[PDB]
């Protein structure tokens, strides 16, 4: 039947009436604003994902795990659950004190009753029983988010008992999909698609795409046998320990099986221990002779086997190359392309750099006109009137004033490109430093092409995409020379 | 593209509403969402602005500019700056309305000035965030912007 | 606004799990009523709060007082008598005070009724009294989609919804209703609840399955953040104003403050707090590529409509359905439910005297029909029917008249399932042949062929009557392929 909670009973650090009294008391307390990953940890703990745990571990507890892997009971526990921050307002806090914990906006979540307090590297650690008022606000995917208690209830209405969990950290294609199925049939189990979702709406907004790529292919799964739900946490870093923790939260969510993809006999040992069987994910190959993926070692002798690395998938996707019909599904493919388009189709800024002895501006305007012939992507010239008028009309010529200007313009450019537009910029920028940051800011969200026009101080661009090394180039010839770069870099459609 | 422009007094949860609304809109994909509010806007756009009359005017407009670029390019921009002058709100709306969709939401739960013509005016007394967020998804739905 | 509160002011719940074991025990020792499927609906509605403030079945006086002043004992408003029936003789000797076990059709226990009043009207017995519930009618099907008023309200609250139009469908939705819901929702700044009436039995009235499936089919055409699908366990009522006022009340108890369906009822309705908007003649306005209420259409625009009479007809004939009318999915689904004659099942029922020619015709007709594939043909005649259907049957008045129905039954199953059944039993009674025809005509096509070439009874209304006496098998066979070809049942590549 239904595996039950680790420790034996499901923790819930949120008692309502106490809820009210609690916000009230937080009014009068010191407060910590958590970063997004700690709120995850908090939510996991507050919510029973870590039953029997009921507070953040204490440096001494923190230590007995990495050794004997036990709690104070001697009960088994793979890995340190701890709450951290880098606020200087923590140095002068001490045990016995009660701390208000709040999301990044001052929204109140729980009060921590301090067991222990110390620092490590650049981050402070905290310990003590927790009393919860509210969970981190989650406007998004309300349906898809269940607490271990909510999920267990669901399973029970669905009449489910035995359940394999797949705690995805990245999108699923046909090999994982086909392996989940047979795994499931093999262990006579229902299937839980449990993608790790932890992030923030502005430092970590990548989970949205992940959730959407699961929504995309969910209908390919048997409805009476499959569930989708979100697991609020960051993916951990692979390690036998991490693995054993995930097994524990899998158990706390109701799952008695876990797919991981390894399996050092030592860890499957301790895991079969704590009631959750973890099956390993093999090298799947597409076996043409059979029209289906099999674990590589189950494939017939001398069949023609077929594979596609992630390096190579990702490559084809950037380049608009063909993906084999057997690798994914059209929907997922279509979705991955809405998230990360082919160069031929994504945004980019063209960043002109050189001295005021250039015709930087002249080149930039001409290049804008040409690029406008294309349509599909909108072109914005961040140069003359525009930039004074809106962005830097109250900036001096101070060192850091022009630095701020360059960066301001590099910001607006990144928004243009993130959104699939092309931004063309030719500000005054003499510091390898500051150009260094602009490129990274935009390169994160799309394409960056530096063009060095070489026909207080300054500093050489040491690594442009294009360096106009001419002596009598006319505008036409130079513009063409850069359309040639964009063409050869892949950005033109 | 469209920007969602929250206006009201610092007695609002403007910012709180804006963040929640961003999260919801991110469920959709197809268009990218950018929250022009806290750290972001100081950090990049107005970190050398006073509180002078025309200094905050410049700030409001600066933010209305970046928003217009987001929307022109098919993105959704969500903004909740301090803006008390019908004047300046007047220009922001036109700047973005030229290039895409503008939806003002008046959160009514020196001087100021009434928004006389929002798309949505949250006229409640005990609205909770969820209820208010929904109330605005209802506006976007009925205005046509949701896919 | 906000979430309209239950009628009467607080949401009834006749099921206290605290008293659940005690009730299942007490019942054993009680007299018991097995409810028909529609009463279980009434019970479930009552047991569940759809009729708050009601908390038991009304009493002959209360029933009479509703039909008059439309009030409860409080004088509060109430449109229509809620009452429990049964057509069980074992009810004649039962009396107020007694406690009755209420159970589904398979003796599964639901609640105990504490008798207030017991009386009779025509064919049926009426019952009254407070109700104490143990279990709800078992519903294996559509578990997800079935919410109690409390469950639904809770859902609405997570979704952050407040103001809600409900549409309590009793039949599939096409583009006109869909487009009109959409605008009623934008116009009233409301969320939309698709709430199809779903009461039936797995056999008694398994028509709701199709209804639900046709909603699932088109649900994706609806804005996700603005629409909800849920089932409303009840039979559709018969159109009245009290009735319409009841639906408004259950709409209120489920959370809805608007109901699509007057107008002096829109009078009393607006009164209990639920605004009911009426459904107008929708027309497709070509000039605007959209449906509008007829009175909002521009003048002299070409208006387009399609009656249900005509829709039905086109569907039964394979004719083209406009594209503004429905959606491909729904069309596709309505065709999986009820196929064109071309593709539907039918039995060919030969009748006449002995009637060895009957058998000979039947076999030839089978051979021909078998050339066609798509539908499987079964010859219910000689060895077959002996062996398995009638190996043991006298020649009684009632043993030949059971043999016939026996064969109508197997035939009906063949045709229900899209096959063609060919039968030629001995049957001299109109009435028995009528019952067979009705049984199979319910589930598919019936074609009687009277071979005219105790005391027989010439069919008075066959589809085909082979008279002429110098007929070869071939000619006769052809003559019936003609009947079928002309009746629509034949098709080919």
């Amino acid at each position: 039947q239904l595996i039950e909670p680790y420790g034996g009973t499901l923790v819930n650090l949120i008692d309502p009436e106490k809820r009210e009294a609690l916000k009230h008391e937080a009014l009068s307390l010191p407060s910590l604003d958590l970063d997004w990953q700690q709120q995850c940890e908090l939510e996991m703990l507050m919510t029973g994902a870590y039953s029997p745990l009921t507070g953040f571990m204490t440096r001494a507890q923190c230590a007995r795990v990495e050794s004997a892997q036990q709690l104070d009971d001697g009960s088994f526990w793979p890995s340190p659950i701890t709450l951290t921050s880098r606020d200087r307002a923590l140095a002068d806090r001490r045990p016995g004190e009660r701390l208000a914990l709040r999301d990044g906006e001052g929204y109140m979540l729980a009060i921590l009753t301090l067991s222990d307090v110390w620092k490590d590297g650049e981050r402070w650690h905290l310990a003590g029983e927790v009393e919860g008022a509210a969970l981190p606000p989650h406007p998004d995917f309300v349906s898809l988010r269940a607490t271990p208690a909510e999920l267990r209830a669901l399973f029970v209405r669905r009449g489910w008992r035995r359940i394999i969990a797949w705690q995805a950290r990245q999108p699923m294609h046909r090999a994982q999909y086909e392996f989940c199925l047979k795994s499931a049939i093999e262990n006579e189990a229902n299937l839980l698609l449990h993608p790790q979702v932890g992030g923030d709406i502005t430092e970590a907004p990548a989970y949205f795409g992940l959730v959407r790529s699961f929504l995309a292919i969910r209908d390919r799964f048997p409805a009476a046998t499959t569930q989708l739900s979100l697991l609020p946490a960051p993916p951990p870093e692979a390690s036998g320990r991490a693995l054993l923790l995930r097994a524990i939260v899998a158990r706390n969510f109701g799952c008695s099986l876990l797919i991981a993809g390894r399996v050092d006999p030592s860890v499957a040992e301790r895991a079969e221990k704590i009631g959750v069987r973890l099956i390993a994910y093999p090298r799947m190959v597409y076996v043409e002779d059979r029209a289906e993926h099999l674990p590589e070692a189950e494939a017939p002798q001398g069949a023609r086997l077929l594979t596609l690395s992630g390096e190579e998938f990702q490559r084809r996707m950037r380049a608009g190359l063909k993906i084999p019909e057997w690798y994914s599904f059209p929907e997922v493919l279509a979705e991955l392309h809405r998230q990360t388009p082919p160069r031929e189709r994504q945004g980019f800024t063209v960043f002109f750099t050189g001295l005021s002895g250039a015709g930087k501006s002249t080149l930039a305007r001409a290049l804008a006109a040409r690029l406008m012939e294309m349509g599909g992507r909108c072109v914005t010239l961040l140069d003359g009137d525009i930039v004074r008028r809106h962005l830097s009309s109250e900036l001096g010529f101070s060192k850091a004033h022009r630095d701020v200007n360059v960066r301001r313009i590099g910001f607006v450019a990144s928004e243009i490109t993130k959104n699939r537009g092309i931004a063309i910029c030719a500000p005054i920028a003499p510091y390898r430093q500051t150009r260094r940051d602009v490129r990274a800011m935009i390169e994160a969200v799309g394409g960056f092409v530096e063009i060095h026009v070489a026909t207080d101080p300054y500093e050489v661009p040491e690594t442009p995409e294009l360096a106009i090394d001419t002596t009598g180039l006319a505008i036409d010839e130079a513009v063409q020379q850069i359309l040639l770069k964009l063409e050869h870099e892949g950005y033109l459609r």
